[PDB]
């Protein structure tokens, strides 16, 4: 689990959005899996506008941040799942590092600010959901 909360908007898993997220909706993504909602309080967290390759992501599965070295935003195959049919995941990264179901939603952060959540992993890979291209999050 876990959000990212910057102004009044709230970025969240498509696939772990409650039922006040859909009912405050601002935009959503099936084949990136993120929902953003509208939100009443202001924001603790800022976003990074940059094309760092590394960084520092939170494992809950380990109550631990480890660094990473991720690849650049792209359409990687995911297998089906509960929550999906089999399909290509677009503006997915992905790196080395622990991930367990329960871990999505962590979030990914580079010197510049936060630059996703978790969306996939298995095997000794975590996948990130990038979020640095939605520009409207700043305003
Ligand atoms: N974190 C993590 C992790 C590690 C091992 C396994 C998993 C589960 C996983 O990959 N998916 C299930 C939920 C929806 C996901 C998607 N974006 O399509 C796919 N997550
Ligand atoms: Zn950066």
């Amino acid at each position: 689990s876990g959000a990212i909360y910057v102004g009044n908007y709230r970025v969240v898993n498509r696939h772990l959005a409650t039922h006040n997220d859909w009912a405050n909706l601002v935009w959503e993504d099936s084949s990136r899996d993120l929902l953003v909602s509208s939100t009443t309080a202001q924001g603790c967290d800022t976003i990074a506008r940059c094309d760092c390759q590394t960084g520092v992501y939170y494992c809950s599965s380990r109550r631990k941040h480890y660094p990473v070295s991720f690849s650049k935003p792209s359409l990687i195959f995911v297998e089906a799942s509960e929550y999906y049919p089999a399909r290509y995941q677009s503006h997915l990264m992905l790196a080395v590092g622990h991930s367990e179901p329960g871990d999505c939603g962590g979030i990914l952060r580079c010197q510049h600010g936060v630059v996703g959540i978790v969306s996939t992993g298995g095997n000794g890979l975590v996948g990130f959901a990038d979020v640095r291209d939605l520009l409207w999050l700043d305003e």
